[PDB]
RNA sequence: AACCGUAGGGGAACCUGCGGUU
RNA sequence: AACCGUAGGGGAACCUGCGGUU
């Protein structure tokens, strides 16, 4: 349908080149189950099925856009109508290739959710807002979510997508990012690990001895008078174990 | 210019601490 | 858990100084 409820952040990607570049990056092989957050009118959906899928899952929230199991008449296509920011991905298999052009308003929530379902997603490819994409990369800017993702996934940037390659053109830039899973370190209950990092990135300009005891930081060999945006990934592991109750 | 980087202004997602009624 | 309060964090759209480049 038209009217495209902008409250849902639905901007249809109308560009052949990037649509199939998003699909190719998943490395879809013979018997893979792919999950697509926010299918929409199904521009990416039509491209994913062009690959040798086993099963395409589409998690769409819009009860009018989900009705578009239309011309896309495929036996291996199933459309689930629920919120992908809260949906349990691991209720669809043990190894799932997640993909999706994310709506800006909830994009960060779906990413956080897939990291919760890490055990059943070997790799994910997302189209996100630039200020979210460049943040998750790590090098120029970070956040609590950036480290939360990178702890389990090796984030590798793919491409920038100009606002013109969309129908209702967003005022922000977009980017495709690939989330390849790499076994860094064993963090249990991501619930309290998230709450840990989100307290460290609180007042990120201030020194660290101001949020974690000065000598307790001198323990892990971490400069007490250092900012949050200087710590290696190991540091985040290194100090989380012995400061936060798990 | 747009674009990228950078420095403010601006405040929309989202987050935490404490507290209150439960 | 939930709703409210409260202190901060965070900083998108949009605006500008500066530096590259059409
Ligand atoms: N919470 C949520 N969970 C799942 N899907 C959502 C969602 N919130 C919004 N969406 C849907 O996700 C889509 C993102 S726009 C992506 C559309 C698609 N790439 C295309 O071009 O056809 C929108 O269609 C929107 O309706
Ligand atoms: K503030």
């Amino acid at each position: 349908m038209v009217r495209l409820k902008k409250s849902f952040g639905q901007h249809l990607l109308v560009s052949e080149g990037v649509l199939k570049k998003i699909a190719e990056e998943l490395n879809i092989e013979e018997g893979n189950t792919v999950v697509e957050v926010g299918g929409g009118t199904g521009n990416l959906t039509k491209v994913l099925l062009q690959h040798p899928l086993k099963k395409l899952y589409v998690i769409e929230l819009d009860r009018e856009m989900v009705e578009n199991l239309k011309s896309i008449g495929d036996e291996r296509l199933e459309v689930i109508n629920e919120d992908a920011s809260k949906f349990p991905f691991c209720s669809l298999g043990k190894e799932l290739k997640v993909v999706g052009n994310l709506p800006y308003n909830v994009a960060s929530l779906i990413i956080e959710n897939t990291v919760y379902n890490k055990d059943c997603v070997p790799l994910a490819v997302f189209m996100v807002q630039k200020e979210v994409a460049e943040k998750l990369q790590g090098k120029k800017d970070t956040g609590w979510l950036s480290v939360f993702v990178r702890t389990f996934y090796d984030v590798n940037y793919v491409m920038t997508v100009p606002p013109r390659f969309f129908v209702p053109p967003p005022k922000v830039q977009s980017a495709v990012i690939k989330l390849v899973k790499n076994e860094k370190f064993p963090v249990k209950d991501l619930k309290n690990y998230k709450k840990f990092l989100t307290k460290i990135f609180q007042n990120r300009r201030k020194v660290l001895r101001k949020k974690i005891p000065e000598e307790l930081l001198k323990e892990a060999g971490i400069n007490p008078d250092a900012r949050v945006e200087q710590l290696s990934l190991e540091d985040f592991f290194k100090l989380y174990r012995l400061i936060e109750d798990s």
